[PDB]
């Protein structure tokens, strides 16, 4: 799996592949790994179990109207419940979340990272996507969506656990 | 074990073999792995304990009673508790469930999955069946029942953990 | 250890060896691995810790007068408490239980198996006993007791963890 | 360590060495591993913590007060809690206990075991003692005390974890 | 990562690099690992989650409010809960903290440590910094700030997990 | 680390080294591993985490005024809470404790050992210290303090995890 996120001029996107792998075989190819949350004002992508993601995301929303939509402040709380709480603590997942103020990773280790340019690339194929996304975002006038897509595809060619089925959610704030 | 579900021409099936293995020897040869539910409206197959089933298949039934026959939802609510309820959590298995509406898999992880063409192939022999099923479904006019059958035989021929005892459960609707 | 159970014409038996092994040495040779339960109407054998067996069996009885002596229905419940409950869940054992309606295995995995002819063979020496029991039950007019005994002895000759001390409980219902 | 209990001619003993080992070196050389209980009526030996003992040997005493000297039962009740009580459960050890009635071993597993001839040999040097004990007991008129002694010496000679410091506790009755 | 704290001529510092690594690749290159606390009186650096910090650095602040600026004690009380409070326990990190009084490290183990000369070097690059720091401090008149800096550069040159992005926090008092 | 304790003519001592090791590097060299407890009437040394030691010792004191200063009786209780209790049970440490009645080890395994002559030597370097302490205490008229020191130094020369920084607490009762 590979979740990619690029952000250029009032345009921020999140693109994932759709492969689910079991051992050495593909169990499903059209997994939806990117969805919208919080009255569509927030986009998200996730590496891992769909149900775990569903759980973690719902709670995320919960923390949003709970902090007037402030991503980070609402996000850090989630970084909390995640490591502290009994049940959640069991969940296995990597969250990529973005709105118009910033993009950022969220993990069960109570870590809330926000890469150098809101450039997020997580999942087994993450690095390869980053590598390509970096190249594109620094030698072309291409758009977030264009980079994310092109990057994700490069990731899919390199990473044995990433296919070419995509799901992209965009957010225009310009 | 191999569970194969197919759907063609207002007909949906679920087939399975009856081998239970302990180490390198066969414990039983006629395990019924495909039952029926919701007043014989909903069919299902599975891989796991004979009891785990009888507990996960009873609960499922009631969930349908709490969601007027609407498969998916009851399924959604099922996979829910199954990863939440302290007790229910230890249960390990893979429920294959199909109604005239749709058909899907459920994992202790709480995931609810609808495979490419309502084609389901879970179990160690899963992929060999998927392969044979996919072949037939794309190159012949055979019926959903004929498919799962032959797919299952192919499986038991390749899979050392799958035999040739079957248990087929159909469903007509159009 | 080896627990064997054969059932012919109104005669059902359960026979175990009596070896207890610690590492590579015999700690005890006359372990009683088969006993009667529920006003002698039910016979049982077990692979594992005697105290764990004692515990699991008592509870089994409990579930019996709790379900008018219905083996299975009362047995499946035990298959429950066993995996769900905290303490019990810790117990390590394999149960073989029979009355006049059916013979069947019970394990901590919430599994309640009932082999092809009520032919039960569990424990490290289990397969070898099954092998012999199968041969005898299909090429001779011998009785349950005769087969069980002869089988168990074959098991003891093959299996390094099964000795030749026996304990047989019989049940005649003819 | 080696605990050897023998019983011959209205005489029962329990003997033990006094070596405690940490890795490949001797920590102590005179550990008292054979005490006395129930108003000096019941003898006992053991392998484990000096405290685990003092807790499992105090409890045992009271159990006798709750079962009028009847060894076995108190023992049965002891091994009971010892595998049930949350706290008591962590205690690890092997109690050798003998009264004018009988003599038996007890394991954290809750097991109560009466070996072939009230002959007990627990501990890493256990079997070497059993061997020498069994030899003497079957080919000489030596006394129960003389047995355990010599058996113990043989043990400490073979066992790298057993020394030659003894602690013998007899009991006459006829 | 490398955290280097030094103290010379009424001047105390804490410096750190900004590399976060996941496997064999760099996730982020500018992680702020040296903040400030207690109404900008107390400086601190750290190795761990961006949140773990924000929780362990907030708590610390209040502890100071509960112990009138007296570093040590608040630190003592901090390391206390950090190994006692069920939740707080999962937090993993290494707090470097220094005030005009003294400077010390804190580990989830509850330890409060004051190194030889208020010289602190935690993190995978820790010892390479200690080495360079110790050298300079003993053979040159350079300032505490100049020390930590150069020590840090040396570190990032040796340490594959340490880079050259810095975050220095000083403190004057005399 | 090495904790040594010798006892000669109304003089009993406890000496530790002061090295703290992380992997293959020295994190701290002047660790205080020996301190006084219970109105200075009791001396102690510990192998392991300082905070864990602090915890275990405080409780020890607690058990002292709780049993009129009887070392053993108050010590055995600690041997209890240590293995039984949830939190404490997590602590990793080795306690060496002495007063004027006896010296003795205390561990999380509910073990309370009192070596042959109140000669205690615990920690990775423990044996080497014992070896030397034994030699000295049996071929010279040297004092506890002299032996403990000389022994500890020998330990430090042999044991890669023991340095030459000492901390000795003495107790004269003559």
């Amino acid at each position: 799996t590979t979740i990619v996120s690029v952000r250029r001029n009032g345009h921020v996107v999140i693109a994932g592949d759709g492969q689910a792998t079991l051992g050495n075989t593909v169990m499903k190819g059209n997994v939806k790994k990117v969805r919208r949350l919080y009255n569509d004002k927030v986009i998200a992508g996730f590496a891992g179990g769909t149900a775990d993601a569903f759980t973690l995301f719902e709670l995320f929303e919960r923390k949003l109207e709970m902090h007037q939509g402030h991503l980070v402040k609402a996000a850090v709380e989630l970084a909390k419940d995640w490591r502290t709480d009994r049940m959640l603590r069991k969940l296995e997942a990597l969250l990529a979340v973005a709105d118009e103020t910033a993009s950022l990773i969220i993990t069960g280790n109570g870590d809330v990272v926000q890469p150098e340019n809101d450039l997020i690339a997580i999942g087994s194929g993450g690095p390869y996507a980053q590598a390509a996304a970096r190249a594109l975002l620094e030698n072309t006038e291409l758009s977030a969506r264009e980079i994310a897509e092109k990057a994700l595809d490069i990731a899919g060619d390199i990473c044995i656990y990433t296919n070419h089925f995509h799901t992209i959610e965009e957010l225009s704030y310009k």
